[PDB]
């Protein structure tokens, strides 16, 4: 009947009908011919049309819809642009765009969460250097020794002819990759090309598989500096297994504060090209995807050999097993050590939950199947059996290509 | 206009020129991906479709243009011309069975797809007759437990009347009984296929792995019921390589892997019943069919057995159990000495096929949701490689169930 995509979970048979993807004003990449889902990368009057809905979507939000406190807001919208070419958001406005491109984005499993970040305003931001103050400060707050927070950063947007404030580094907090004189990688293989970068502009490099990098921080028009996080800020976290003993005898470890720092943050037309947001990790993207990758750490057949399986056969699951106890050292050592973290099992249940949420508050969810469902364990969890509609909804967090 | 697709784990990158043959629109839009969604929501018409087809099949001869190329055309033209419809010819139909697998997005084991054993059971006029042709398929594939891909095909759909059907979504399919209490004994997927055989008068068992007897259908008429004799239904007792108490769960599963309830179309024609059987790859039965919590749901049982912490989802036991389970199916079948394919292995294989279909074709449908499997996604080759989905014909579809 209902002339919207139709959406059925298939473990429990119950279905929705997603009616948000109307609102949708950015199209994807598929079209009836090609599905292209699968793909990790996809003026007065344009930027006028997005910030009314902008505005009408604050207005909204807050109850105000047609009142004249909202009319008046979005006459001086207009005039600020008529005369400026852009325009600039209130403080409540700026909260609320923050929250609502992270309720927004599809491949966020942590999404449960969506209403509790604190936003830090930093749009009065001119230096590097106080870039550098201002991240030190989200990265003090965020981490709450241990008792992980939700928080985001804004600096000041894009302007008309004016340079970019740009975070360099992909993450506050990243590990160095060395290329080796025998073409291996010492380290990080992800961030060998930030690792070089640093190294250019006047960083001492170390020598270990998990050497923090330092920050290359860009103001307006100039190049960027180099900013060495001091230790006692990156928490980090020493890896054991519960039960294995020689696990911990492999020294490896990760950092407590996942914190993207290479996404544009675009409100109602208006593109922050530096807004660097933290939250906590699920276990898997410690666990599976970061040392078990075979262009990351790739440790699986070093752990199957401790485990002394059969690494000479694929069907011997020598791969899976190791798997399970390096996710299972990930939430062991983060538990022991009191770093907020949340296992692929807890995670999904909650974004159900996020889902039956929205289904209410806004008739749909925007939700990108092949990065909700875990890189491990895929059909154990509940996300797994549940349809998914994705489309580009605004506020967003949006890729941006390297500035180098 | 033509799309690039990169392997994220190796950094190459291909561009697909295949998408451009398709000529069925799947479901997405620019507006919203419905990629995830398991379903689907004239003359001149099949002579096109039909021309085409028999192009290429010229074309996979290497005769295209030729004199038999042109008068088949023309057979064709005849045919549709005069009676609204036409016949393939038994080659040709073989031809068109082997691409409808190699066209299908959501299959991982086509690097198999040129061998494929295809049945011509076109001249099939009974419900009987369905069932002793379904009965050569499986001996055929079984073959004793060193599996044969193959496909019977029966006769086609025809304007003036009712479909030949396998009610039946598999040759081979565990009953459900629904209990007093709301449980179900058995398989929780076949409930209704279950309720629909002993209304048509099948005395059912009281088991959990009682094979489902086969409700055949010719046109018109009621279907009817067949039990297939025990001794064709080849099964695998599953035990554990080193827990030896596994064996005690009595748990069991089929080798033949066969759909019984898909179309096969084929050059504009449609055949309603074209049963095709392959080999397992393992997470299939050991965590769909046995971990589904909608299925035999098994996973806290044996995590019991195991004797983990099953209180918290943090000590990881329905990890645990999964693999042990897995290991316990491809084990089982390997002592056997029944085909089976492990999801390492099958996804390797896939990702020559891809390899492959490039150098052929161009490009190669395919749908990551379902080639990447249930387990261990990111530890498989296909996690981190991009893939592109779309409608190539032949194909095999989705249909209606008949009741
Ligand atoms: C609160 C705890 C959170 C958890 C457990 C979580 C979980 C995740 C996971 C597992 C991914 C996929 C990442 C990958 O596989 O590389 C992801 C992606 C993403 N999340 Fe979250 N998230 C959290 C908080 C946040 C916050 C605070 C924001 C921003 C305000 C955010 C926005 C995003 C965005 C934009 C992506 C897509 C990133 C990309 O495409 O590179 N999430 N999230
Ligand atoms: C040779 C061994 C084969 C293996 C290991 C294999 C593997 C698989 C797997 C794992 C799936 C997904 C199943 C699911 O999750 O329900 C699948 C789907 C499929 N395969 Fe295969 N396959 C094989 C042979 C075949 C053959 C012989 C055909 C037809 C001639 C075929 C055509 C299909 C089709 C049409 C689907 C999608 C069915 C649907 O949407 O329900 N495959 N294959
Ligand atoms: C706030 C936050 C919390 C959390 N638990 N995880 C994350 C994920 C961070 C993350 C880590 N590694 C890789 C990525 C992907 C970077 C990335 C790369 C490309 C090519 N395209 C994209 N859209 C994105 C993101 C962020
Ligand atoms: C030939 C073959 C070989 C093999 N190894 N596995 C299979 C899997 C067959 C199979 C088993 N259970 C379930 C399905 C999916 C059924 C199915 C159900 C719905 C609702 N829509 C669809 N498109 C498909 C397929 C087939
Ligand atoms: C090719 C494919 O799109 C790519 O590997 C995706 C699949 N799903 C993912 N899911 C998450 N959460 N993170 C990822 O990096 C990826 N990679
Ligand atoms: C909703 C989702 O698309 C659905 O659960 C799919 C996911 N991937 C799958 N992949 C395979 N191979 N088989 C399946 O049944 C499914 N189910
Ligand atoms: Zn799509």
């Amino acid at each position: 009947g209902p002339k919207f995509p139709r959406v059925k979970n298939w473990e429990l048979g119950s279905i929705t009908y997603d009616t948000l993807c109307a609102q949708s004003q950015q199209d994807g990449p598929c079209t009836p011919r090609r599905c292209l889902g699968s793909l990790v990368l996809p003026p007065a009057e344009q930027l006028l049309s997005q910030a009314r809905d902008f505005i009408n979507q604050y207005y909204s939000s807050i109850k105000r819809s047609g009142s004249q406190a909202h009319e008046e807001r979005l006459q001086e919208v207009e005039a600020e642009v008529a005369s400026t070419g852009t325009y600039h958001l209130r403080e409540s406005e700026l909260v609320f765009g923050a929250k609502q491109a992270w309720r927004n984005a599809p491949r966020c499993v942590g999404r449960i969460q969506w209403g509790k970040l604190q936003v830090f305003d930093a749009r009065d931001c001119s230096s590097a250097q106080e870039m550098f103050t201002y991240i030190c400060n989200h990265i003090k707050y965020a981490t709450n020794r241990g008792n992980l927070r939700s928080a985001i950063t804004v600096f000041p947007q894009r302007a008309p002819g004016r340079g970019d404030f740009r975070i360099w580094n992909s993450q506050l907090v990243r590990y160095a990759g060395y290329r080796q004189q025998d073409g291996s990688v010492r380290g990080d293989p992800a961030n060998v090309e930030i690792t070089e970068l640093c190294i250019q502009h006047g960083w001492t490099p170390g020598n270990g598989r998990f050497d923090v990098l330092p920050l290359l921080l860009q103001a307006p028009d100039e190049a960027p500096e180099l900013f060495v996080l001091p230790p006692e800020l990156v928490l980090e976290v020493p890896l054991e297994h519960p039960t294995l003993e020689w696990f911990a005898a492999l020294g490896l470890r990760w950092y407590a504060l996942p914190a993207v720092s290479n996404m544009l943050l675009e409100i109602g037309g208006l593109e922050f090209s530096a807004a660097p947001f933290s939250g906590w990790y699920m276990s898997t993207e410690i666990g599976t995807r970061n040392l078990c990758d075979p262009h990351r750490y790739n440790i699986l057949e070093d752990v199957a050999v401790c485990m002394d399986l059969d690494t000479r056969t694929t069907s011997s699951l020598w791969k899976d097993k190791a798997a399970v106890e390096i996710n299972l050292a990930v939430l062991h050592s983060f538990q022991l050590a009191k770093v907020t973290i949340v296992d692929h099992h807890a995670a999904t249940v909650s974004f159900m939950k996020h889902l039956d949420n929205e289904q209410k508050a806004r008739g749909g969810c925007p939700a990108d199947w092949a990065w909700i469902v875990p890189p491990i364990s895929g059909s154990l969890t509940p996300v797994f059996h549940q349809e998914m509609v994705n489309y580009i909804l605004s506020p967003a967090f949006r890729y941006q290509p390297d500035p180098w």
